[PDB]
């Protein structure tokens, strides 16, 4: 019984209210402290006519207030459309039509939407009442993601999706003890493993700093902040490997998720300190990460396998009958849908599974299992 996202925070940030939720630089924001300014901007955001439901894009380079816009957007029950920061301001009107945006928040298009300052608003902050009742199931953020040929899709993502992260993940053992990194991009669904992992826990999230990876500064922050749960794509992961593979332990955690990786680049990773590499699954329809699989001995590595689902995620590979090869996903985290009603029914479709029926997602990934009960995606 998952609760809504701005549900859990309020709990976690009354549990944990002096713990550390945000670096960014050396600036320090506790939980209580983020809690307050996130229940000020959401009775600001409230003035400017914003109502449960509302479909608003994010465009606000990585601070601070990014997250704090995040957490009120969602206190009030609306819908988030991530914008990727240096977008072309071309690709930011085909993302905001796609998702039928009516504002855009910025820190820096041309359409049917308002924009509104993100300095203003957090200038306006006076934590006021009336607060929606926001349902495990209410819709809470808009993800783009393209397939292997059409044009980009607009991926319509429940509250559960990214609020099941709140579940501690037995593999990865973490707590309110960890720290995360923000590297990820807030238009991938991606940056949803290092975001709510952290704030939905009760974990601290060192933002890095705006811009293309400083592969020097996440060096630095990675240490000085000591960062436990480290997520990376196949190319941060690789360059790190290729440059300096000692910052990789670090932490505790390591997980590489977003494409096939190179075997060879993880047997260097795992034989080169204490720290736990994980391969992991990850796709926008399914909200955030899936699945993880715990890269053991430098030798024990054939694409290696994505592992075992999450809490709440259910994964099955299915014959070409629909039956039990092809990679299905059900769980908390499977997306509301795409803007397409008509593609919605071709790639989410309910099969009865061990019984009754559930709602899984076509991934159009090609996999088979593994004999020690293990995913494995194989192009
Ligand atoms: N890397 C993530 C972490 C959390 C949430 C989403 C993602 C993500 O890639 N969202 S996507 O929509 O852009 N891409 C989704 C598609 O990418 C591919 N893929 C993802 N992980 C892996 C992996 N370990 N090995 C091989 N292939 C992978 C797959 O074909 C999947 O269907
Ligand atoms: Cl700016
Ligand atoms: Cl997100
Ligand atoms: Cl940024």
């Amino acid at each position: 019984q998952l609760k809504a996202v701005p549900d859990i925070f309020d709990e976690i940030s009354q549990r944990f209210p002096d713990r550390v939720a945000l670096i960014f630089d050396q600036r320090k924001i506790t939980y209580r402290e983020l809690a307050e300014q996130c229940s000020a901007l959401a009775a600001v955001l409230q003035n400017n006519c914003l109502i449960k439901g509302d479909i608003v894009a994010i465009k606000i380079e990585r601070s601070p207030e990014l997250y704090i816009f995040m957490l009120a957007l969602m206190k009030i029950g609306a819908v988030m459309v991530p914008v990727n920061s240096n977008s072309p301001e071309r690709y930011i009107g085909e993302v905001l039509s796609a998702a039928g945006a009516r504002y855009l928040i910025s820190d820096d298009p041309g359409g049917a939407w308002h924009v509104l300052s993100s300095r203003t608003l957090i200038q306006n902050c006076t934590r006021s009442g009336n607060y929606p009742v926001l349902s495990a199931d209410d819709p809470a953020l808009i993800l783009m993601t393209s397939g292997s040929t059409g044009k980009p899709k607009s991926v319509l993502i429940a509250h559960r999706g990214i609020a099941r992260l709140g579940l501690p993940v037995p593999a990865l053992g973490n707590s309110e003890r960890d720290c995360y990194l923000q590297i990820a991009d807030i238009s991938f669904a991606a940056s949803a493993n290092e975001i709510w992992m952290a704030l939905l826990t009760g974990a601290c999230l060192t933002i890095a700093p705006p811009g293309l990876p400083d592969l020097m500064a996440l060096a630095r922050q990675i240490e000085s902040d000591n960062v436990t749960m480290l997520f990376l794509s196949g190319g941060l992961f690789r360059l790190f490997v290729e440059v300096s593979v000692e910052t990789l332990h670090i932490p505790d955690c390591v997980v590489v998720s977003g494409d096939f990786v190179n075997p060879r680049l993880f047997s260097v990773a795992v034989q080169a300190g204490k720290a736990k590499i994980f391969n992991g699954l990850g796709c926008t329809e399914n909200s955030a990460i899936s699945s993880l699989y715990h890269i053991q001995s430098a030798a024990a590595l054939s694409p290696v396998p994505v592992g075992t689902p999450l809490p709440l995620v259910e994964m099955v590979v299915f014959n070409e009958r629909l039956q039990p090869g092809e990679l299905f996903i059900a769980g908390a985290g499977v997306a509301l849908g795409y803007s397409d009603p008509q593609l919605t029914a071709e790639r989410f479709i309910t099969i009865p599974y061990q019984g009754t029926d559930m709602l899984f997602y076509r991934t159009d990934d090609r996999a088979t299992y593994d004999q020690d009960r293990n995913i494995v995606l194989v192009g």
